[PDB]
């Protein structure tokens, strides 16, 4: 019992984090393979980042001005080439500690593991998700640039992220491994605002079927509705709009607890309208989004 | 920029983790050393728990009785000893990936990560807090026992909890590493019930620094207070009372904001009179108390 905001075990990635270092500009990078990827503003001053030609700047770049060091121990840059927003530095020694892996673009909605790295070393370890406006809300200091998100499916680390940017809101932009961003943020230092960050409400009524699960039942209503009108009252509350792909990927928690989909939406649906009255859900007094179902599923069944 | 919930990256940890069965009980183990470190309820049937005589119960038991899986290569039990609530396993192998390590008795109020492990195998990672009472609110199923807790300093793990109990509310009790529970609560399946769950208010105080350094300013008002004034209303609230010594603790937050740890106090008095309003900070509707001064420190510089 008890239900927590909890991360991926970290090892695996731990195991991939190297300090990249052009010029003056040090940040993270992942070793995988032969391979470190690093966001390609490595090459640049904070000057160059007002309005960056990357292809010009990179012209002036060889492979030993990339410096690489993995632990104290130095690697040697035998390739470079910019895919997108990532440079990927082809290094003579493949990580020895290289864990089964993929590279995923997740959708907004999607959570997944971050470990917040300085310098090529793991700080800590939370758990976030791809908002709707394809931000994050992270936790990121200056240094922590190559940072990556990251699933994991047994013995599979699935890449979806690589920290490359913070809004003057202190929200977080990034890239998947391919260095495509999320959402329209670009890798200049120039004004760029985030859309309206909408409640994922998929996640919002995993997390009540996990609290259902855990002992929190004081929210469960006599009342159901229809997706038409559970999504009318979503729309006011700057939810997403439930769509019956998330009543299908919520059936396994109804089953497990009884509770039909759209009987919890009109316990949402009330939740939205009545608030919490000072109540607590799960120890929160928000309704929690940043869980999926596959992660209440996961953390309910306890995988390894 | 943003402040998250953050363990500490868990690779340290992962090395260490193994499988405990005894008969048909299966747990995890701590292997450091040639030391295997599980709780003694390992011996028991959940027959024996409503009454266990753990004494008698190991003279039943000998090394070739311990069954210790390592990744998926079984260590050879040489020894066994009870010490406290914990047993310790003497195997033939030294961890090779054994940390550097400290075993730590905390106090209430720290925080540290939670490795959750089924079968010695990690699950996930999140952050915890020894509550007043002297229980957790962790994330523990069937199985869970024998998962740990712990603080890492640069390359030093403090290991101070292993996981044995959950109450009947659902909430989590258990031993440091030499065997001692945290509380009055005892390895036996009976009626136990926890104290009052104050909230840490030195905790409080450091997340608020937080929110005003990531750029939370609403709450922030125009009063001061003194120690034994907020101690009257902190009591009324049900918060812990704050003392010099936590004044002090603040002294490095207060530096950093220039906001004396007592106008502090006056803005927190001012939030439990007033509540939030519908507002949140650092993204919560209620007060975070599962954050330490020293969490704040090392999350908003970036420790590695
Ligand atoms: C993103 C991580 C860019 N890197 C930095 O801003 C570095 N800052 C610190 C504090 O490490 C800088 C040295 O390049
Ligand atoms: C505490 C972890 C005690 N262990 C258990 O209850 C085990 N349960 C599961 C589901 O693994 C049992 C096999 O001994």
């Amino acid at each position: 019992s008890g239900f927590r905001k909890m991360a991926f075990p970290s090892g695996k990635v731990e195991g991939c984090m190297v300090q990249v270092t052009c010029g003056t500009t040090t940040l993270n990078g992942l070793w995988l393979d032969d391979v470190v990827y690093c966001p390609r503003h490595v090459i640049c001053t904070s000057e160059d980042m007002l309005n960056p030609n990357y292809e010009d700047l990179l012209i002036r770049k060889s492979n030993h001005n990339f410096l690489v060091q993995a632990g104290n121990v130095q690697l040697r840059v035998i390739g470079h080439s910019m895919q997108n927003c990532v440079l990927k530095l082809k290094v003579d020694t493949a990580n020895p500690k290289t864990p089964k892996y993929k590279f995923v673009r997740i959708q907004p909605g999607q959570t997944f593991s971050v470990l917040a790295c300085y310098n090529g070393s793991p700080s800590g370890v939370y758990q976030c998700a791809m908002r709707p406006n394809f931000t994050i809300k992270g936790s990121f200091l200056n240094g922590s640039c190559g940072s990556v998100g990251f699933n994991i499916d047994y013995d599979c680390v699935s890449f979806c992220y690589m920290h490359h940017m913070e809004l003057p809101t202190g929200v977080h932009a990034g890239t998947d491994l391919e260095g495509n961003f999320y959402g329209p943020f670009v890798d200049r230092q120039t004004a760029q605002a985030a859309g309206t960050d909408t409640t994922i409400t998929v996640n919002v009524l995993a997390w009540l079927y996990a609290a259902v699960i855990n002992g929190d039942r004081w929210f469960l209503n006599r009342f159901t509705t229809t997706l038409n009108d559970f999504n009318l009252v979503a729309m006011k509350y700057n939810y997403e709009p439930l769509t019956q792909d998330h009543v299908d990927i919520l059936g396994p928690l109804s089953a497990q607890t009884g509770i039909a989909v759209l009987d919890m939406c009109a316990s949402l649906k009330e939740l939205l309208q009545n608030g919490m009255n000072g109540r607590t859900i799960l120890g929160s007094a928000l309704l929690e989004d940043e869980f999926t179902p596959f992660d209440v599923v996961r953390q309910c069944s306890g995988v390894t």
